[PDB]
């Protein structure tokens, strides 16, 4: 009758597979974002050396 | 006696917490960081412009 | 003979591992992400000024 337990370990998987998905959606959100910070430094030295 | 897979999950739970919040924070923090890219990418393209 | 449940608590103890390795490095990459955005909008606010 101590399924309790079972119950728990349910909802934990689930609290995991959010954080799964939410972790894989931030990372690409980020690598993009550090591509434009890249190109955008970049872009910006050159400004400054035009200048 | 088997008190031991409770702990266990007592673990896990607390664990998963703490990441469940970090997540949240690493979110909004990029949130605003990608935004201030996208800020950042348009300033430069008209300066590219204006020269 | 229920030891399905320790299995799957193994299981998640190591998803959670993973992810928190994770976290880790995308809290890295943004704070330094976060920097190269500072440190471009003020490079950008000056060329905006020297114009």
């Amino acid at each position: 009758r101590d399924q309790e337990l079972e119950a728990r370990l349910v909802e934990l998987e689930t609290r995991l597979s959010f954080q799964e998905q939410a972790l894989t959606e931030l990372s690409e959100a980020l690598a993009d974002a550090r591509l434009t910070g890249a190109r955008n430094a970049e872009l910006i030295r050159h400004l400054l050396e035009d200048l």
